[PDB]
């Protein structure tokens, strides 16, 4: 069975892999699932908040898509994939070199084949964090 996606509305972009967003009349932090700034390095983290700021305050509609395992975390945030007019901010980190692929559980994993497609072609790249 396929994922579904909800609507949701932007209240505060944070930071690469990090958004606020008014989610079902409520305000919630999500973290975006499948990505993270390099475990030794954080050169690209200013790029890669103001990347996905601009991706998601330009877009005319947000939304977001739970996979099938743990909804939020430890900390209570949500985990999903968000998308800013039909494009998906975790995929596009990662495209561009931003963030790589990481925390892969099963039932959380459902895009962690088309994120390393994405990553391998960064890579081969040499692009931003793989330089
Ligand atoms: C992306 C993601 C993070 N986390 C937890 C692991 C990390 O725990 P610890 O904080 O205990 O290291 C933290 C990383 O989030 P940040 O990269 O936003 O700091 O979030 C999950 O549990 N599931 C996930 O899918
Ligand atoms: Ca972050």
């Amino acid at each position: 069975k396929k994922l579904h996606k909800e609507p949701a509305t932007l209240i505060k972009a944070i930071d690469g892999d990090t958004v606020k967003l008014m989610y079902k009349g409520q305000p919630m932090t999500f973290r975006l699932l499948l990505v993270d700034t390099p475990e030794f390095n954080e050169k690209y983290g200013p790029e890669a908040s103001a990347f996905t700021k601009k991706m998601v305050e330009n877009a005319k509609k947000i939304e977001v898509e739970f996979d099938k395992g743990q909804r939020t975390d430890k900390y209570g945030r949500g985990l999903a994939y968000i998308y800013a007019d039909g494009k998906m901010v975790n995929e596009a980190l990662v495209r561009q070199g931003l963030e790589k692929v990481a925390y892969v559980y099963k039932g959380n994993n459902t895009h962690e084949q088309l994120l390393r497609k994405a990553e391998a072609q960064a890579k081969k790249e040499k692009l931003n964090i793989w330089s």
